[PDB]
């Protein structure tokens, strides 16, 4: 039947592998409490040691679910067995469910709080397909589901930026701010989620949301060569090489080597001429992408009316730390343990370079733009990446690549959005006064994965990734890598290798 | 009364990373690099209530 | 049509993977000639330093295909993918081919020898699949097809064993031999393939063999732990140990720790205590399977009148590099170069060693024969494994585990023989003359092989077959393993895992 003593659900997890499909299984046990009060706000975040850099934040009364990264959906089995017997994989089709939903009310009768659930109270629940409204993931955040099953899922709170504040925040010699300024605020969207039609359930309800995916796939295959190396050495070229005189070397025609045939295909595009500019409280990036409309007042530097374009390089050879993806793997890390720098996958349509001659040596090319006939390979995406990001609203665009590796989509999964049902109490005083609860409930998500398996004519064995490439650590030092210690902590991968990533394993025919 | 459910992933003395080279040696280290783990949540299974 | 100038087959070659089966496909061309000038003989191999051992040999006017190792059936592409993504493989059905026929006259003017082809000469192809003569091949035999499909395969003569020597050799102090020995020749079984139905071919024909496996699987998985550590540590046993009195300490019952229960599950069967016997020329095995029936006289020790065996250990872990598995990689090699010695599989029903106490300490047993509760795995067989052998014809037999790893069955795949039929020559001296002629032709060998798909609920990545841990080597030493050098020598495996063994990488729980 249904109500307060029948569970709305049950525990899925694992996954399933075929040859034309995998379905991974995800349960998670979720918590949610009240934010801002039962408030909307518009704080300003202008940290002084931020280099005049600062944020317009609209905080809402609301959290939200957040699927998107490889490892919350694939067991570290579930992903090597994905990355090594398959040429390519893409999401098909999502399902997500919240349900066994549990109000609390919060007692504090001292420094001893207790816990009895309102069986009455209520809890919203809003899935935005339409991206109706601002985006609330963004790759590599932390808010994404946990990759241990049994690990609680904490939501993060819902807030978006409504404006750049720089150019809304009414600076200058003139009293409240300029011209521009001040029409910039004056339209300034506020969105609220209750402006929506959306779902209010108690314990015995629950409520499921399906996505369908169409992308393009994620492919996982090594170039062996450049595709400057695709020709035959034995075979000679009718190709003729003018060399202009150069100092007291006299001006040659000659035939080109059978061993360098000249190559059609480009270095892909990215910047390695940029450099990161502290302080590390600032934006620090190569590159800033600024919008200055005209009739602002800028009284900071490009940081702050900019975002920081980070991984700089593309399919380049980062030339510096700097320009390498890096990430820590846990919240808690801090400075140079827990972090893991990625490094080269060793496809050779990866770490590209371009070099001009002046006649005497050849010279890096730092920044290399889009230029015809450029081939180059998508960022080696590992366990731990965001499956995807929002890609903006438009009208033109170029060539979409994310150089950390997500997959931009018009509509990406819709975020579930969802917050504890306000509670308002009696007051004599007409004060604000809402009764303190929080959802605990559980949140499964069921991916279908579109997979091919490859198929070589390579006579020789190819890399794969093995256990034999994990570490040990721990409290103990006797744990291995992906396993818990005697505290009960997961051990982290340590390399960029341990996490497994793509375009390495299997090689691949240009 | 129901007792904790536990289980043996290894055999110690071949995982215990001890001898005179430091952190094992190479046979000792490749036992652990693939010790099992496993969670009764990465099965389906059922949640009831009360009722 | 059919011809001399029509071809009768094509090249076949490659693997096909799916779920339930894989298909490999291997074609080879092949060298015969003329052996023992079409005659049959039995000859006495008596090495003077053999230390007495000897064998009587029927050599035969024939050559024989020998398709049992694994890796002229799979790539080391194939046989990685093979091991790393499949449990268990048996052989389904096999389709050999014999086809493209090419019958030569051997022409020797000088020093210079001409070849030109006789259209009327023919070629004898039997293929016993009753077993109805002696087997030709034996397991670890380097008469089987090559691993590089553009390599030429020549096939070995064709013989037997008639007769066990030492028993029926004729020796002692009465003339003429024992009554007994005399009894064992006056019984010497003589076998001819002539006797046999069978086919002759010219170059415009051409045969095909099939067969069909009923099969053992060969098993891939590993236990990581023995099926001693199955209990639960934190759970107590009901179980007692009652320990007698020892010197001065006093006889105790106890309850048995938590963290040793007792187990059910004895050590697989072995031998640890035989060791080889010199010299290198003679049968040196720590054990020796004899036939001495009564009224045989022997003048030799153990070798000669027995064969060895080879490798004793069982399960058990070898204590010494003599009870180990090892081999030349290629025929040219010798001494300590060239040799796989094979290592543990760090499977956990591998490696079994049993000791009692003596109420001091445990000591080792050397010699473990089948006990009840025995558990264990076969042996961890690589890409360079015999497939099969052949079981003898007996009453009775124990379970049936060769120590190599090679599948015992009563038929196996049936031995096709092959002669160069004799062009008799007109001799006015009454002489044996015959004419000089070879046969080179196509060989293909297609195998089915059922597979069957790993599923584990194993959270933690696990150990896979890698490139990375191949070795490189050649004459430059640029060249990695399974790859050709300059010379075109093809760079073989160095180590035990190169060969990818199997039982190594897919965990299972017992």
């Amino acid at each position: 039947g249904s109500g307060v003593g029948i569970s709305t659900g049950g525990w899925v997890g694992g996954s399933h592998f075929a040859d034309k499909y995998v379905i991974t299984k995800n349960t998670r046990q979720f918590i949610t409490s009240i934010q801002n009060g039962h408030l909307y706000k518009t704080e300003i975040i202008n940290p002084s040691n931020g280099n005049g850099k600062s944020q317009r934040c609209v905080t809402t009364p609301w959290t939200y679910f957040n699927f998107n990264q490889y490892s919350c959906h694939f067991s570290p089995q579930d992903w090597q067995r994905l990355t090594n017997e398959y040429k390519r994989f893409r999401p098909k089709a999502m399902l997500v469910k919240i349900y066994n939903l549990q109000i609390k009310q919060i007692l504090s009768n001292g420094a001893d709080t207790t816990y009895n659930n309102d069986l009455t109270a209520g809890v919203h629940i809003f899935c935005d397909g339409e991206h109706a409204y601002p985006n609330a993931s963004h790759p590599w955040d932390e808010d994404v589901m946990p990759d241990l099953p049994y690990k609680t899922w904490k939501l993060f709170q819902y807030g978006y930026i409504p404006i750049l504040n720089e150019l809304a925040d009414l600076d200058g010699t003139t009293a409240g701010g300029t011209a521009t300024e001040k029409a910039i605020l004056y339209q300034m969207p506020f969105f609220m989620l209750e402006n929506s039609d959306h779902e209010v359930l108690r314990t015995g309800e629950s409520s499921e949301f399906t996505f369908n995916f169409d992308c393009e796939w994620v492919n996982n295959e090594r170039a062996y060569i450049p595709p400057g190396l695709m020709f035959n050495p034995k075979v000679p070229t009718r190709r003729v090489q003018y060399i202009r005189q150069n100092g007291q070397t006299t001006a040659s025609t000659s035939r080109i080597e059978p061993y360098s045939k000249p190559t059609s295909w480009m270095t892909g595009p990215g910047f390695l001429g940029g450099q990161r500019v502290g302080p590390a409280t600032s934006d620090t990036a190569p590159y800033m992408v600024c919008t200055k409309p005209d009739g602002v007042y800028i009284n900071t530097g490009a940081a702050g009316y900019g975002s920081g374009f980070d991984p700089p390089s593309g399919s380049l050879a980062p030339t510096d730390l700097e320009y390498k993806l890096q990430w820590y793997q846990t919240p808690e890390d801090t400075g140079n343990n827990g972090n893991i720098i990625a490094n080269p996958s060793l496809s050779m349509l990866r770490d590209q370079l371009l070099y001009r001659g002046n006649q005497t040596t050849y010279n890096l090319n730092a920044d290399v733009w889009m230029f015809p006939n450029q081939i180059w390979d998508r960022y080696p995406i590992t366990r731990e990446h965001p499956i995807w990001c929002k890609k903006p609203r438009a009208d033109k665009n170029t060539i979409i690549d994310p150089f950390d590796g997500s997959i931009a989509m018009d509509h990406p999964p819709g975020t579930i959005f969802i917050k504890m049902a306000k509670i308002p109490v009696p007051s004599s005083t007409n004060a604000d006064s809402y009764l303190n609860i929080y959802c605990t409930g559980q949140v499964s998500c069921e991916i279908v994965w579109e997979v091919e398996r490859y198929v070589t004519k390579n006579w020789r064995p190819e890399r794969r990734h093995t256990a034999l490439g994990m570490s040990i650590g721990g409290t103990e030092n006797v744990s291995p890598t992906y396993h818990v210690d005697s505290a009960g902590t997961y051990i982290q991968p340590t390399t960029f290798d341990q996490c497994m990533p793509v375009k390495t394993n299997i090689n691949k025919v240009l």
